[PDB]
C-alpha cells in the first residue's frame, strides 16, 4: 500500500528529546530507526537500533552537505535519503551495524 515515507513524522521527531529518542529507540525491534534535530543546532541526525544497542547516525544539509553524499553516491534530498537508507546496510559504520533503516519510528501509529 502507500510507505508510510511520505509522512515526515512517521520518522521526524524532532521535538523529540534525546532523552525521550532513547524511549522511542527503546522498546524498538532492529531497523526501526527515527530522524532528529540537534534540537537548537541546525545540524540534523538519525539515530537507529540495532541488536546489539541504539545509535544516533549523524546528517548535516550544508551548500555541499547532507550526511550521506560520496562522489560515486549523491543525495539530493532527505526523502531520498530514508528511502535508500532503508535498502544500504548500515555495517558499513563501525563495521558492526548489521542492519537497514526498516521502519520508521512512528510508522505504526497514524492520525
Amino acid at each position: 500500500e502507500d510507505l508510510p515515507h511520505h509522512d515526515e513524522k512517521t520518522w521526524n521527531v524532532g521535538s523529540s528529546n534525546r532523552n525521550k529518542a532513547e524511549n522511542l529507540l527503546r522498546g524498538k525491534r532492529d531497523g526501526t530507526f527515527l530522524v532528529r534535530e540537534s534540537s537548537k543546532q541546525g545540524c540534523y541526525a538519525c539515530s537507529v537500533v540495532v541488536d546489539g544497542e541504539v545509535k544516533h547516525c549523524v546528517i548535516n544539509k550544508t551548500a555541499t552537505g547532507y550526511g550521506f553524499a560520496e562522489p560515486y553516491n549523491l543525495y539530493s534530498s532527505l526523502k531520498e535519503l530514508v528511502l535508500h537508507y532503508q535498502h544500504t546496510s548500515l555495517v558499513q559504520h563501525n563495521d558492526s551495524l548489521n542492519v537497514t533503516l526498516a521502519y520508521p519510528v512512528y510508522a505504526q501509529q497514524r492520525r
